[PDB]
């Protein structure tokens, strides 16, 4: 039955389905209802592609942004594996086609008809694409190791795809009445500062309400400087009670037009947010908690049905110089906002990308102005990817803008969606209705995309215990389980997983003050061995990323750690993947992980970002992905130790050499020399990142090495300088860089240019950065709260020549402080 089904969404998006119902909304049903179908007909699509399609939704190609190596090829229903030899520059068919030809003279007798899966993995490899494209081949031809892959038919893909179905009149001043207040504070006198607002910016100035003593009462008419048939149809009336002899007490906000485009008129309560003076990048949704939550009793007057005039009557309405409008082109005064407005059509001929200045010098108090640039926006060439998510932030809020930079979104690749899902999944946030474009977006990418899917999941569920976003994020959840029936039960075992690991981490957290580490660890070791514990943690996708499947919990490899929060250390094994399913995850609980995978995912765009450009600075981006209310997962980096782990053996007669000899040991022979440069290469990268990104507090516990050589760091703490940080230079790596020599020039001076061109290549993308930090100060992070955290990522980032110049004065005075 359907129950079961809705029973089942309930306890995985962690909200009972029959709450949606009990606040009798019918802009929640409405929600419901229509995304539902949206979602059904994206089901629908899916259930009749064909198999390479399916293969490009359910498993989608992990890619790379001459050699012959040993590759292991094995058929699905069969324990025989033949090694071939083949090369880098061979196309995946080559390889299907000796595994065809080597099967039929062994069994004695068309490629087009398989598909490459990695052993152990949900990854597959196919496409026109040489085998060194593919990023396991990659990783495989880095760390040494056999690529095992499995030749699976398109009638067995087949079999998963069935297995897996289911007006212009009003001229008066707009006016409001202030009836009454409630709850606590001190005395003093209640005042009710109450602002209109389109985004950022007031369409008229504030009127704050007369000086009341403490439950108070007001019933004082408010009238603003503006008409009704000014209005603007993203219009904000943002509200803050506060005392004074300031204090601040509780905030509210709403929007004038109702998600029908209808002017509201009627009594409105609302119940306010508790305050840290006007907030309007804040929730136009009530307080949920109406109980012990501030209300404030507002009539909103009639005018009497009236509703914001369609498209075809805004375009109905709608329908040198040269020289200085250039100049301020490439933060402006009223003359030059003046200049930009007359000049507004020489902005979408000459200027397109410009658009942005212009929308902010548009007067959005006058309905006349609005309807001549919306003309303008109604015929205005698509934007490149880069200013579109630009007008995805709350300094542009009306709804054909929103449109518009969605249409232009549209182009992007499901591998550039990924990267700024996060950004997106924010913005939902600064929404103003539950149905909009960016959620339709979202969910139609999410269905398209089982990967998009699985990650705009968590990034909804991650967030589902903050009352402000838990409403619109279980909706989204909701529609999404309606249009992947297998997927909801998939996201559902991993949550029983990770509801299984939270009941662990409490027993260890209260037994680690109980008794000693060997006595916790056999008792942790006992509570996994349990019927209940060993199904629950076993055979799942990873939340850390679906192709990387979690099979048998390997038990006395799981341990815990000795930090504050008593993570976990829970390893996993495959007899199918061989080495590639000896997985391992941490499970944290207690810290916010948010920032850290921020952090992390700024530093996988910044190895994205020179890899495009030739530079490989051999860097680690592992996952690190919150899943609850400070509840998440980092990916374990195999073979990977700690600096001060590094320096203590189980031999140097100096520090110093410590490190070098750890290397020298897990790198022998020739193989020392690569360490080295992947110890160089990656150092660099993570001193450009820490840098840039201004992290601060690194030391020897949260550096590590892997026995690549290669360079990484855990545990990000603070961001962009938020304890002005400097540049970073440790004696110890310098030492590791110039090959045990005191002096060495040519190695130190190599490492100095790919620190140069590492800063002088995101310099050229400090836009993107820009825009993403824009983007993300929607998420509520206390180190990313004002433009002063943007103007550290300004002035870190900085014309080239006297940037570059200004870099090499913050490089020396780094490594003349190291000792
Ligand atoms: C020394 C230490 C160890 N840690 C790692 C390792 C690997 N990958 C990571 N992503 C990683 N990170 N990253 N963020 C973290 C946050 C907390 C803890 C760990 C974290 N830590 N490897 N090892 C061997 N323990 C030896 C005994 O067994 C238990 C592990």
């Amino acid at each position: 039955v359907k129950k079961l089904i809705n029973s089942q969404i309930s306890l995985l998006i962690g909200k009972g389905l029959h709450e949606f119902d009990s606040l009798r909304d019918p802009e929640v049903n409405d929600f419901r209802t229509k995304m539902r179908q949206f979602c059904e007909e994206a089901a629908a699509h899916r259930q009749q592609l064909g198999w390479v399609e399916w293969l490009q939704y359910s498993f989608p190609l992990q890619l790379e942004p001459n050699r012959a190596l040993l590759v292991n090829v094995k058929f699905e229903g069969s324990e025989e594996s033949f090694t071939f030899q083949v090369s880098t520059k061979d196309m995946p068919l080559a390889l299907m086609a000796c595994a065809l030809r080597k099967k039929a003279t062994v069994f004695r007798q068309q490629p087009e008809e398989y598909a490459l899966q990695v052993n152990g993995r949900h990854e597959y490899l196919y496409g026109n694409y040489p085998l060194c494209h593919f990023q396991y081949i990659c990783s495989c031809l880095h760390s040494g190791l056999t690529p095992h892959l499995t030749m699976v038919h398109s009638s067995s893909i087949l079999a998963m795809r069935d297995e897996q179905s289911n007006l212009w009149s009003l001229e008066q001043p707009f006016s409001i009445e202030l009836i009454e207040g409630r709850k606590v504070n001190a005395r003093m006198k209640l005042v009710v500062q109450a602002g209109l607002f389109h985004g950022n910016e007031m369409l008229c100035k504030t009127v704050s309400s007369s000086e009341v003593n403490v439950e108070p009462v007001w019933k004082q008419r408010l009238e603003f400087d503006i008409s009704v048939c000014d209005l603007p149809r993203m219009a904000r009336l943002c509200f803050a009670l506060y005392a004074v002899v300031d204090c601040p007490i509780a905030w509210a906000n709403l929007m004038l037009f109702d998600y029908k485009d209808q002017l509201k008129t009627g009594e409105r309560c609302l119940y306010m947010w508790p305050s840290v003076l006007l907030n309007p990048a804040g929730t136009v949704r009530g307080n949920p908690n109406t109980e012990s939550a501030a209300a404030l009793v507002i009539y909103l007057p009639e005018v009497a049905p009236v509703y914001f005039p369609a498209l075809e009557k805004i375009l109905e309405l709608g329908r040198t110089e040269e020289e200085l409008r250039e100049i301020l082109e490439r933060e402006l005064y009223e003359h030059e906002k003046d200049l930009v407005w007359k000049m507004r059509h020489e902005v979408q001929e000459h200027f397109p990308e410009a658009l942005a200045r212009l929308l902010l010098v548009t007067k959005w108090n006058k309905h006349e102005d609005v309807a001549q640039m919306l003309y303008l926006l109604c015929s205005w060439p698509e934007l490149p990817v880069l200013s579109a998510l630009e007008l995805l932030d709350f300094s542009f809020p009306d709804c054909y803008v929103g449109s518009f930079a969605i249409k232009s979104l549209r182009k992007l690749t499901d591998d550039e969606l990924f990267q700024y899902l996060l950004q997106l999944v924010q913005v939902l946030k600064y929404e103003s209705y539950l149905d909009c474009e960016l959620t339709k977006f979202l969910l139609g990418r999410a269905l398209a995309n089982r990967k998009i899917g699985h990650f705009l999941f968590w990034h909804l569920r991650s967030e589902m215990h903050v009352p402000s976003v838990a409403l619109r994020f279980g909706l989204i959840m909701e529609a999404y389980c309606r249009g992947s029936t297998h997927h909801m039960k998939v996201l559902m075992k991993q949550g029983e997983a990770l509801s299984k690991l939270k009941a662990l981490n409490d027993f260890v957290k209260v037994s680690s003050q109980k008794t000693t580490k060997p006595q916790t660890k056999e008792m942790m070791h006992m509570c996994m061995r349990q019927e209940t514990y060993m199904e629950a943690l076993s055979h799942l996708q990873s939340p850390l990323d679906p192709s990387t499947l979690l099979e048998e919990v390997c038990v006395e490899q799981c341990t815990f750690m000795d930090s504050k929060m008593k993570p976990l250390w829970i390893m996993y094994s495959s007899e199918e993947a061989g080495s590639a399913g000896n997985v391992g995850i941490i499970f944290k609980n207690g810290d916010d992980l948010r920032q850290d995978m921020l952090t992390l995912q700024m530093i996988q765009l910044m190895d994205v970002l020179w890899k495009q450009e030739g530079l490989d600075l051999r860097m680690t981006p592992y996952g690190c992905l919150p899943t609850g209310d400070r509840t998440g997962l980092i990916e374990v980096v195999l073979h990977s130790d700690t600096i001060a782990n590094i320096q203590l053996n189980k031999t140097a007669a100096f520090n110093k050499d410590a490190l070098l000899n750890w290397l020298k040991s897990k790198n022998p022979g020739e193989a020392l020399d690569r360490a080295i440069e992947e110890f160089t290469l990656s150092c660099a990268g993570y001193c450009v990142a820490t840098y840039v990104l201004g992290i601060g507090d690194r030391h020897s516990d949260n550096i590590m090495i892997r026995e690549s050589g290669q360079l990484f760091h855990i545990d990000f703490g603070h961001f962009l300088g938020n304890f002005r940080v400097p540049f970073i230079l440790t004696y110890d790596f310098v030492h590791v860089i110039q090959q045990g020599k005191t002096n060495n020039s040519e190695k130190f001076e190599r490492f100095r240019g790919y620190c140069e061109r590492a800063y002088t290549i995101l310099r050229r993308h400090g836009l993107l950065f820009l825009h993403l930090f824009a983007l993300m100060r929607a998420a509520g992070l206390p180190e990313l709260s004002c433009s002063k955290d943007i103007q550290y990522l300004k002035d870190s980032l900085a014309t080239e020549e006297e940037a570059l110049k200004h870099f090499r004065v913050k490089f020396n005075e780094a490594l003349r402080e190291s000792w």
